[PDB]
């Protein structure tokens, strides 16, 4: 129907890969070729591709890091994930008390962590990091029901990569009272963080060791606190993206 | 003879790779390009390609996992294997008595196993797993010629992958008598199994430790039974397939 | 000058890669595309490519095992090597006396070996294996100048691959006398060998331990003999080939 | 606008990759295809690509060693680096006294080194290697302010690769006096070096152990000298190149 023509122009750019079946390339009569690399496994297909319940039909996989080409001028669809936001961790275990003793010390004392891989596309770009946080003190470890516990949850994050030792403490709120830990009373820790490209390690911790906890139930650093990081997540569009596909496009 | 035209449409799908020289793509005037990846080494050629006695002539190899392209509109042939069905194992050694003690325990006690790699294309799809099973008790280990031995062969299969410990026992028949083990009297163990994508480990075992075997010849768990898995195989079309080739096709 | 046309036909074949700058593909108006894989590093260029003194000019390298494409219809040249024949080894050290004790024993006793990687293209195809062999006994280790030494050089070759133990002894001549070892008197060991595809390990050895050598100079198995494998080589066209390039060609 | 045509000619060559955003390929109506491999990560884009402060915009990355293709006839730009010259090392630590004891001995005694990877394109081609060198003796380790120290800085360079032991000593000047080490008085070590392709290891050293240094402050071999290699670099166009991109071009 349409004769092949030479491509004069190259255009290179990044596509944000998001959730569900979405268009990777639009119908574009000018386009002759696209060379594409996805940082995650990616399913590629035509208008028939669907992904009901995370099962792709009418697609085929290309691997993370695999360079491939599409030479059509028509619409092309992708699927990578059904995750609407980015959930880093969900914890049921109470978080530990921790002073800023550095990465090695926290790992040595079994403080759970997770890593954020900051893509070049997010290098030095501020983003929202949140947690759903549950404080419960009433009767916990036998603590009095009316004992006032001060809490201040934090993320301790490496300023360099996961091989460096120094941590930056990030906080957004403090709270004091007798915590009943009812699910509807959960707090939101919400900080902006700005990170260099690469992997950064994050330790969700309780920073406040309350005098009353020390006296009544012999709590000490690295012990389980009255604070639990129910969910650590981001709904920031910069983080909910599953990765950026690299595109070199050629057009007439 | 035919001018080159632009491709509007992409279509992504899987081809079941079967035995002998078969067509990979048909002659199709609309087709401009195919990007293909085979999970097994694959020999690709034109109408001249043959594979008499497993020696491919008029073909060339592409490696397992290698993405390659064909830009013709003509017929294209493949060869991967001359195996008509899938034979997992053939055993001459008597199978061991085993209780469901989990994967680690069976491996520790040298119960032979084999793995089934369930492709995404077979994720949660039921399939036939069979064995040709020979019971022979007459005079074996000095057992009486008229001693009645009860048998119940099984596959113990990991429900998770080969790194998980719990096993599911699959059976289809039990048999009792004095077994002469004549080749024409061999039984067929035939079960439907439904597995998640990934590797599952399978232990062919004898599940029944007959009282008479214990008393007469001091048989015990993990000892060699009167049961031999002559052949473990499947003639189910879902398993006889050597793999699924991934295809992205572009057409005018 | 010439409009692009669709390719109907695929043709897959192997090209023998030989020495110096040679044509990889001829000018062929029908050819639209070639997908090529070389088992050795290969330099590819146009009519200007030369390789005076093993330095390629007007070429660029593609790596061993790298699939690449050429989409021209013109002539294309390659270079891989300036070696006219295949030289496996040159030895200055006297070869050891060895009985056929198997691969492990010969390696344990420091009998030098070399490996032949038999390509699929040579699977079960007989080929010439030769050695330039020098026997020198006169005054060696203090042996009498007129002592008669019997010699019978051999290649001991694994019948399976380099991981298997059994060796096959190959011979073509025996010789007896007082050997002066003059370069112009060197012998040629020349055997036909037929090997399965894959790696085979070869031990050049002296098989004859002469009674007189035992008595006079206390020679024993695994000691240095009066035999030296000056050069082990093949000028058989099946072995002088540096490898076979895999070609899938598409034509109108 | 322009109908596709067949390519008759192949041309293979190397492009010197230099600093900032530069053209990789010019607009050339004859060009139909280029297959390219860069030995370093390379950012590729159209006329819009910029790299202000080392941040590429309007580009996408191709990895070191990754073969990729461009099928346009238009201009194509690259970026690899903002480094105008090649700086190998900058040292603040005083260099050690070293005799030519070979590679192993220098490494054993903690003499800092750096490696030069000589590309095939520079095999046996002479190039300038320089250092900004600071001698300071006045009061150093308590040395007299008018003690005359003789200096002769050198590069000791492996003649084979980094796995070989012998070193070649390269020098260009000697100097004698009482060194105040003022930044504006720094010397330039400037030698031509000719190296085979591959990695060569370089030890910047002080070769002269002055009698007065031995007597006054007990200096000995492998001790810190009065010489510091402030910067080791090359502004030779053969070395300032970040690498050579391999190009196979096809044209009508
Ligand atoms: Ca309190
Ligand atoms: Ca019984
Ligand atoms: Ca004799
Ligand atoms: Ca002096
Ligand atoms: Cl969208
Ligand atoms: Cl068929
Ligand atoms: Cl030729
Ligand atoms: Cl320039």
């Amino acid at each position: 129907q349409e004769q092949t023509t030479k491509s004069r122009d190259v255009n290179s750019f990044q596509i944000p890969l998001r959730d569900g079946v979405r268009e990777l390339l639009p119908e574009d009569a000018s386009r002759n070729r696209a060379s594409i690399k996805s940082p995650v496994d990616i399913w590629i297909g035509g208008e028939n591709m669907t992904a009901l319940n995370g099962i792709v039909d009418g697609g085929r996989k290309f691997e993370a890091g695999q360079e491939f080409q599409i030479n059509t001028f028509g619409s092309v669809n992708y699927w990578v994930s059904d995750e609407e936001i980015r959930v880093f961790k969900e914890y049921s275990a109470r978080a530990k008390y921790a002073q800023n003793e550095g990465r090695t010390a926290l790992e040595a004392n079994n403080v759970p962590f997770f890593d954020i891989d900051v893509p070049p596309e997010l290098d030095g770009v501020p983003f929202s990091l949140k947690a759903r946080v549950r404080h419960k003190s009433k009767g916990v470890d036998g603590l009095g029901d009316y004992t006032s516990i001060s809490v201040k949850p934090a993320f301790y994050i490496t300023e360099g990569d996961e091989t460096t030792d120094t941590l930056i403490k990030y906080t957004s709120y403090g709270s004091t009272g007798s915590h009943s830990g009812y699910d509807f009373d959960d707090n939101t820790l919400d900080v902006m963080v700005t990170l260099s490209a690469g992997v950064h390690r994050v330790f969700p911790v309780e920073t406040e060791l309350d005098y009353d906890a020390v006296q009544e139930v012999q709590h000490d650093w690295y012990d389980e606190s009255f604070t639990t990081f129910i969910e650590v997540y981001s709904d920031d569009p910069l983080l909910t993206v599953k990765g950026y596909a690299q595109i070199l496009m050629e057009r007439t």
